[PDB]
């Protein structure tokens, strides 16, 4: 019984809702541009909460919903790139917050691929027979990294968190995976640069997020379609939950990929780019709508891509 | 499908800073610093960041091992002083050495990051899906510190070290115990980035801060218990703990009842390098011949700190 499975999903986003119209009133941008370019119509931006609070809520919900108590959690992995501190890790904040005294935790830094990466990591942990229960949460608060005057990026990212309760099963669910990265293009998407100002530093080396639009666009369409076809073919997949960066991107991938577009579930119109939280939000939401149903054995693939560059897919049966 | 450390390597900035140079900057003395931590000097970057330090460690693991970057299946960097939120130091290192065939990411577990990260690699290899990887612990606290607060400025140093890990026919990672206590996360914290967006209304310090006695008392009590979970004086040959304070290692060796000469020390030359402390000590011990790969010595690696996090790994070198 070393086979992991997702057995409970949950999401949480700031109550605050910001539409493209409220943004067009802040920068030289419009609802028609933003939307026709990404499919994004609104986003949720924190006003008080940070990444740890958002994740805290997801964890809380997983337990309430699953009837599982914190003492049962063996571990906690948070995939974030907008953590509260360098230390502690959001995972540790969350651990102490829900009183999961028996679990150990840490965050994983893999940008917009953080959830797929983190999730895979958990499967390895459970498969080891060492651990059976854990929480994999993807949470982000980009609002605090963005330059709200650079319309280039300010209109894309949103705040949010979502995760799943993962436990060992007797039957295998995580069929196959392919995690990839290309650090020779790391410059394409970057944020959080902390400069050294110690009295010893003598080098002459921007804390806000900055990215190369085309670079990542072109990259995703190519490198991702390849990574997805590695695992499946339209004929061998039921649904695909990709990073919700741009609908135009998903549209181009579905085409190159030769996979029925109806399988690529979309969410960005309501949350925008939440990076590592995009996929789990979409997943919980799909479960809720009934599109996906745990136990149904539906062949689903989860694929993320972004900062790193990083990207990877997971073929699993829900 | 059994992992085994097969090559170690370290790298620290050339810039050596002694307790005397610091006593000159703050109200502190070499006498105080040393007698409370055993630290005599640190390594402080002058033009290097975490990625640069880790890059060398990786570079060297390949040289030493004769492996080609194309052979690396993955890269895990345990850091808490990364260059950027994104990319991850791991990704920068990946592109830096041209390890096109590996995927990578950083793990955020403070001073336990190496033991945590290392364990992680174990599972990856055990999964049979990956058989080669680099686990590096790197840090550059000098940029996080408030060099006027003698409370913390005298403890941390910069540095990086790691190991080349590959699958073997025989098991090496015998047993492990990873723990955390997020209810005392406040004890040691750094890098708080404040939200300054036009929407944020909340009214919630970028530099490192920590509660001395909290962590001291915590380490001595909780770590000793953790270590005894895996071994006893007779079932262990060497122990490589986080190199925070020698006085801490002393108190632990006592309560633990394990021969003190089994706890290898290193802080005198590097200070607290957090996630890099253990691998630097390990590469140093291997170089010195105290430890010898293949020898099959009972070794336990234990880290503790920010989180709170802590955990040990019982493995045979
Ligand atoms: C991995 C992630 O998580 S995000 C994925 C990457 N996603 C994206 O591509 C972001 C969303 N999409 C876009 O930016 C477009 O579809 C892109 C990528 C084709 C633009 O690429 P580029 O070749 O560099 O720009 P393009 O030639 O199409 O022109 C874009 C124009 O829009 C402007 N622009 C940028 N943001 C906005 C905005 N919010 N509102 C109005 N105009 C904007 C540009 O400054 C530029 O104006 P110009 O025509 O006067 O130079
Ligand atoms: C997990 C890790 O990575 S770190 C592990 C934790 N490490 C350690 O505990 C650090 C080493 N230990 C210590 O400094 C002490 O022995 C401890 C454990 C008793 C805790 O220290 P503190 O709680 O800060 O106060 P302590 O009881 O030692 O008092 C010493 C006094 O000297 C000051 N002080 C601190 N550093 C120095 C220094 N380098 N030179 C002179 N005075 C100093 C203190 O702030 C205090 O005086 P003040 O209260 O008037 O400012």
């Amino acid at each position: 019984k070393n086979y992991a499975r997702i057995s409970c999903t949950s999401r949480y986003v700031p109550e605050n809702c910001v539409t493209n119209h409220q943004l067009s009133e802040m920068m030289d941008t419009s609802d028609e541009w933003i939307h026709s370019r990404t499919g994004i119509s609104e986003r949720r931006i924190v006003t008080q909460e940070n990444t740890s609070d958002l994740c805290h809520q997801v964890a809380k919900q997983l337990l309430e919903k699953s009837g599982k108590q914190a003492s049962e959690i063996d571990f906690i992995l948070v995939a974030t790139v907008t953590p509260d501190f360098n230390m502690p890790s959001v995972a540790c904040q969350v651990q102490g917050a829900i009183g999961a005294t028996e679990a150990f935790a840490f965050d994983i830094s893999a940008a917009c691929s953080g959830f797929v990466y983190a999730l895979s990591m958990a499967e390895k942990l459970v498969l080891s027979g060492r651990y059976q229960t854990g929480l994999v949460i993807g949470g982000e608060t980009f609002s605090k990294m963005l330059d709200w005057t650079d319309r280039s990026t300010a209109v894309l990212f949103g705040d949010g968190a979502a995760g799943v309760l993962i436990e060992a099963a007797e039957t295998p669910h995580f069929l196959n995976e392919k995690l990839q990265a290309d650090g020779q293009r790391w410059t394409a998407l970057t944020s959080g640069y902390t400069i050294n100002e110690s009295p010893f530093y003598q080098g002459h080396k921007s804390k806000t997020l900055q990215m190369e639009g085309r670079s990542i666009f072109d990259f995703a369409i190519k490198d991702v379609s390849q990574n997805i076809l590695s695992l499946v073919t339209d004929e061998t997949v039921d649904y695909l939950l990709l990073h919700q960066a741009s609908v135009r991107i998903i549209d181009k991938i579905a085409r190159k990929t030769k996979i029925s577009r109806e399988k690529f579930l979309t969410n960005m119109d309501k949350y925008g780019n939440t990076s590592a939280a995009s996929i789990p939000i979409l997943l919980d939401e799909a479960v809720e709508n009934g599109t996906l149903i745990l136990g149904s054995q539906q062949r689903v693939v989860l694929t993320g891509f972004g900062g790193g560059l990083t990207w990877g897919s997971l073929l699993l049966t829900l």
